[PDB]
């Protein structure tokens, strides 16, 4: 069987299972998604399409869009170096030396930092998801800020392009995939050029883009990868249809991706390495943005605890008015296939 798919910037059992092989094994074979097609990457809009990243699009498609496209497989905490970085030789070692000090975030966080959303609810879904893809620089300076018993209205917001957030129709378009090697491509790099142009103090990195602008010379002015409260969920979904219809093949999928995820555990160079060049980054990167044991936890969670966490990132969605109405996690999920997995 075949089936389209993609994934986020992120650790997940679906990357690995089809790199690995496992997928194979079980009769299933991956087509990412191409650039031309990447918008589906936000809306979901196709009949046998499987993607494992972020939550936000998914959020936003079920919650404002097309609720009932996709079924929610599995979850897989993120969480690892994040922050908003300035230069090794910035006088700025503090959360309260940001007071005053030019800030650079995308377009986007500037929208939700300022609780004005303008033309949002207006946007196509492409442009309106990229909006609520602000929240990360958002809810990482708020917490940030706390540290130096700061505000946003204590600093200067400068408009920056920020990787993820800013993704132009064209670019997308113009991308082979949406594998993070062909759609962010240098982005570390980027980014130092911006702490380097002497108009910015401090931009936020995350993913393993943070490990390599680290490695250039700059540093978190709070390493929001030391507490949970910055973590994310990462979420695994399919056509709904698929559910329904090729139940035996959602568990196929479901099994292979736990395998893989098991699989992990003892091959932790191997899955450091197809991250890495899914995303086009450095090897030793995808441990600082991931976490140093991330290939421990590659196996999907459906548990109260990871549905708690994807629970947080939709309230933070409420809150600043991206989302109106919550998506009923519960309904969302499909929880039977892993616990199959789990019981064999
Ligand atoms: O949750 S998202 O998929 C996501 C999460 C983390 C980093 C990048 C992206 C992304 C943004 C735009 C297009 C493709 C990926």
């Amino acid at each position: 069987d075949t089936l389209t798919y993609s994934n986020s910037p992120v650790p997940n059992a679906l990357l690995t299972a089809s790199e690995s092989g496992f997928l194979d094994a079980a009769g299933i074979e991956l087509d990412v998604l191409s650039g031309q097609q990447g918008t589906v990457h936000f809306t979901y809009d196709q009949p046998a399409y499987t993607r494992f990243g972020g939550e936000i699009p998914p959020l936003l498609s079920e919650g404002l869009r097309a609720p009932g496209r996709t079924r929610l497989l599995g979850i897989t905490p993120l969480l690892g170096r994040q922050g908003f970085f300035v230069r090794d030789d910035s006088p700025i070692t503090a959360a309260a030396d940001l007071a005053g000090r030019r800030i650079g975030v995308s377009a986007s966080a500037i929208r939700i930092l300022r609780g004005q959303l303008g033309d949002y609810l207006e946007l196509d879904p492409w442009r309106q998801t990229l909006v609520a893809l602000g929240s990360w620089e958002a809810r990482a300076l708020l917490h940030t800020l706390e540290h130096g018993e700061l505000g946003v209205d204590d600093v200067e917001l400068v408009p920056i392009s920020s990787p993820g957030v800013d993704v132009p129709a064209e670019q997308l378009e113009e991308s082979a995939t949406v594998k993070g090697a062909d759609l962010f491509p240098d982005v570390a790099r980027g980014q130092a050029a911006v702490l380097a142009s002497g108009d910015v103090d401090a931009l936020y990195s995350w993913l393993p883009w943070a490990g390599e602008l680290q490695a250039t010379g700059a540093r978190p002015v709070v390493d929001l990868g030391l507490d949970e409260r910055n973590a994310y969920a990462s979420v695994w979904t399919v056509s709904s249809g698929l559910v329904r219809q090729r139940p035996g093949l959602v568990q196929r999928l479901v099994d292979a991706a736990v395998d893989a995820g098991l699989w992990a555990r003892d091959h932790s160079d191997a899955v450091t390495s197809l991250h890495a060049a899914n995303l086009g980054v450095s090897t030793g990167a995808v441990g600082q943005g991931f976490g140093a044991d991330f290939q421990q936890r590659l196996v999907p969670r459906l548990d109260h605890d990871a549905l708690a966490l994807l629970e947080r990132t939709q309230q933070f969605l409420l809150t600043n008015n991206l989302l109106q109405e919550p998506v009923a996690l519960d309904q969302w999920a499909a929880p039977e296939f892993l616990n199959n997995s789990l019981n064999r």
